[PDB]
């Protein structure tokens, strides 16, 4: 019913993997990026408990890294 920060976050995230793999690399870094960034500014606002906490960190940390593949994948390209 209610758009979110941290549902936009789950949005933005599956947009992204799907993307790739219809050869949107370039899609996928905007769309993996932006996820990112409303994962950290969940935390910086909506600070939960430390579960809540290292969960998102360890998700952005983690989409971070592959949103970092992509972009030399489709530059080397």
């Amino acid at each position: 019913m209610t758009t979110s920060t941290l549902q936009k976050a789950i949005d933005l995230v599956t947009k992204a993997t799907e993307e790739d793999k219809a050869k949107n690399y370039e899609e996928a870094l905007r769309l993996y990026q932006h996820a990112v960034e409303y994962f950290l500014h969940a935390i910086k606002y909506e600070a939960h408990s430390d579960k809540a906490k290292e969960s998102i960190r360890a998700k952005c940390v983690q989409y971070l890294d592959r949103a970092e593949k992509l972009k030399d994948y489709l530059r080397s390209k």
